[PDB]
């Protein structure tokens, strides 16, 4: 592999998914494409149909004690995870994607950024034996509490936000802990809604103030449970104090 | 539109995406695939590049007030949205996805499942203008605390959240508001890991008793804050006390 594009923190994202081809939402279009294209970040996948023996390529079994759903066959799966680890060397963390996994923040995509080498692990059906996730899963994590179709769109979120932690991806992310300021672009009127002169005023530092201000009254308004993570600066508690006595 | 499938509360959802193409990753595999095709659900997507009149298809602009990134240019979005509309009727809710947004969990999911007619606004680059969330957005909703390259992954995983509670789409999640029990398919024995006998005994009742149990004794040692949302029954009061008398 070659090119001019420095790769210094590059990362290898294994994929085990039945849906291969979904992930070319992600390895073919916008920033995570350009990450692929300059080798910034590679996505290698396995199907573990391509693992079965079978007339008919089985990827699904019955659960043990009844139920309505199937799980993912383990023989297929077994044998496309242990491929996927001898293509990846030693240090490769495997993730398995659920909402029984720890629960995905910035924070946690940061941690698991760190990784040069993860392989993420799709479930479809209602989900894979326990005794893998025992001895074939290092982390299990959740994108969110909501139950999806499969791993897969939890594997290609986890992806795409530690892509953006790999230096030259992108071209600030809960920016100080808190929700984003209000942005404004052309027209100067819009609707009659105008512009806060401020942001014409061309002072940098009038303007950092009023972004900061308005990210703590938002996050204040919106998710107050946010500053409670945060130990705020001198100038957010200012900034901060003064938006609580603008609403009242 | 024609076929044999009941289609009583099939969706249609309307996406803009500068990445139409990105959706096919729904549109075309599994569950959701399948979901399209019976005419249960329906995703059409509008660009913004073929709503510009430049050279070039400009679909960004510089934000006010300066700053690293872009927005967003405001003419091809919002003539998208209006295109959008349009087409949907009366009733469409227009949703813009963002890290501001309301966060997306199973509750959440089914309320937005209500609507027979949703409108995805996908932003990429750094947002969009405020004016437009105030003069087009309904609701603004996350699904969850990280920053993603665009909002078409967290517009996908919303369309395959609310596709599974379209009857008909599947072939329960978060079953009484708990994490799910373990699962076991086979082999019977795996690395000397055997499969709980009680999933071998064919008793429906003392199975179902186990896997309760299961869900209580995993939410609270590893999502204890979930347990305190339930008014959990007799039966959970009891199975939780027991698991949690067999751990210490
Ligand atoms: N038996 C219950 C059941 C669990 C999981 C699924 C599908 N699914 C697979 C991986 C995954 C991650 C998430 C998330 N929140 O990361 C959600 N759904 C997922 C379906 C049924
Ligand atoms: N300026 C800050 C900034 C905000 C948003 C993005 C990308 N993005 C678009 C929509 C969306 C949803 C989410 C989620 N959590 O739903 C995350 N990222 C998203 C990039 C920078």
């Amino acid at each position: 592999s070659s090119g001019l594009v420095p790769r210094g923190s590059h990362m290898w994202i294994g994929v085990i998914s039945l849906f291969p081809e979904m992930f070319k939402a992600i390895t073919e279009f916008g920033v995570t494409g350009r990450a692929v294209k300059h080798n910034l970040l590679k996505v290698e996948c396995w199907n573990p149909r391509d693992f079965t023996f079978d007339k008919h390529k089985t990827v699904d079994d019955r659960p043990y004690g009844g139920g309505p759903g199937m799980l993912m066959m383990v023989q297929p799966l077994r044998d496309a995870i242990h491929t996927a680890k001898a293509a990846a060397g030693e240090g490769a963390k495997v993730i398995y994607l659920s909402p029984q996994g720890r629960k995905l923040d910035q924070g946690g995509v940061t941690e698991l950024a760190q990784n040069q080498k993860l392989i993420l692990v799709c479930g479809r059906y209602e989900g894979i034996d326990e005794r893998l996730i025992q001895t074939e899963i290092d982390e299990e994590w959740s994108i969110g509490d909501y139950v999806l179709t499969g791993g897969e769109l939890p594997a290609m979120t986890l992806i795409d936000a530690v892509a953006r932690f790999i230096p030259g991806v992108l071209g600030d992310s809960f920016a100080d802990g808190l929700l984003d300021c209000p942005h404004y672009t052309r027209p100067e009127v819009l609707e009659g809604l105008t512009v806060p002169p401020v942001l014409m005023s061309g002072h940098h530092e009038e303007i950092r103030k009023w972004r900061l201000k308005q990210s703590l009254q938002r996050t204040w308004l919106r998710r107050p449970e946010l500053l409670e993570g945060l130990a705020l600066t001198d100038e957010q508690r200012k900034l901060l104090k003064e938006a609580q006595a603008e609403h009242n």
